[PDB]
């Protein structure tokens, strides 16, 4: 199954740490946060939100920036990945009413996203889930995990990925930091 | 809403007139199509089948490829276009594991889809619908509709598609021509 949920309450696999509203409404704090692999319809009672997305195909990237993520890229669930970045972004209607070569010239030829984001490889593992086309507040959510020793790095680069073209069309933004259990 | 479902079965606003299967498993005969905006959890007792998808953002078309479009396409719900066909299609494992670059060069470098497509406007009006990221049997689900006197036209334009290099990724298809009732 490619549908993920992120069930925020006081049970699951991860520990909140802390919950940032960068960007517009926020997520109400909680205890833990349960991911399942797959739909959600009974969200469990002692529960505040429920997020899903799904996992899909390759949207922007060409061949030559697949073969260096690849190259480099950590797999997921690492001894040492104990602690996790949950990041759900919802995206502008101007930018969803872009034509392909608009929206992949900002993504890539102005903000340099995969270009920036391969520096912090292979010490951050990622998961890109879809849920617009869901219907959710939310367009994406973003998974990051790594070691503690990385921290400041990723502090860094939620810095310079904020700073870009590509982020002057995002609309909501929320952060939700969590350890391993 | 922009989840969209197909049920076939004993009732419906269009009229099944044939059921070709052009390739891979095909779909049971039904007298209608009933087309209901939303998901549907609950397939009708009487009924066949159901397909769904959901509409979604441009993923392939350019700007300038969009204004050409956008100049010469016709709306749905025409009073002459009582014609329809929703033909789902299926595409390889193949074609799916392609990068974005890769994907766009076959899609119009080498099938020229959108010049070929843009052809047969305003005669044939259309929708295209998403429903991989969905876990349905089918990756897409295409609808065209168009007056009588352009079937000759959207048949020459099938088999034009079908030589495509595109179409060589295509591994299960069906025609469902119907009748507006
Ligand atoms: C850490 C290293 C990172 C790498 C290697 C990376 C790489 C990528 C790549 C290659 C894509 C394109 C996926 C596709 O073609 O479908 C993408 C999409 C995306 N990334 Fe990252 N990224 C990184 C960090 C981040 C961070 C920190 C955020 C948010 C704070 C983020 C948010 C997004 C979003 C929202 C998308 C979807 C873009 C869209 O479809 O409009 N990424 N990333
Ligand atoms: C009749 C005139 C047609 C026009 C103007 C046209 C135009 C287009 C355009 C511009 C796209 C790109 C959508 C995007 O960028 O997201 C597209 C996608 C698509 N079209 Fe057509 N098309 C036509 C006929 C057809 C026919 C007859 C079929 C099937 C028999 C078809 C099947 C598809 C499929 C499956 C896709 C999605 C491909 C993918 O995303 O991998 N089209 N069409
Ligand atoms: O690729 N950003 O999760
Ligand atoms: O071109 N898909 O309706």
């Amino acid at each position: 199954n490619n549908r993920y949920s992120f069930i925020g309450g006081r049970t699951g696999q991860w520990q909140v740490v802390k919950i940032r509203n960068v960007l517009g409404p926020g997520l109400q704090l909680v205890e833990k946060v349960n991911i399942l692999n797959g739909a959600v319809a009974e969200i469990p009672l002692d529960s505040a939100w429920r997020l899903q997305g799904f996992a899909s195909n390759i949207r922007y990237a060409i061949r030559t920036e697949l073969e260096a993520l690849q190259a480099v890229e950590p797999m997921l669930n690492r001894a040492e990945a104990i602690l996790a970045v949950l990041i759900p972004i919802k995206k502008s209607a101007q930018w969803w009413e872009m034509a392909q070569d608009e929206r992949r010239d900002i993504f890539e030829r102005e903000s340099h996203h995969t270009a920036v984001g391969l520096e912090y490889l292979p010490g951050v593992a990622r998961r890109l889930l879809h849920c617009r086309d869901l219907g959710e507040e939310f367009d994406f959510l973003t998974w990051f995990e790594f070691a503690p020793e990385h921290s400041s790095a990723f502090n860094e680069l939620l810095l310079r990925m904020r700073a870009s073209k590509e982020w002057e069309y995002v609309e909501r933004e929320v952060e939700v930091w969590l350890k391993r259990l």
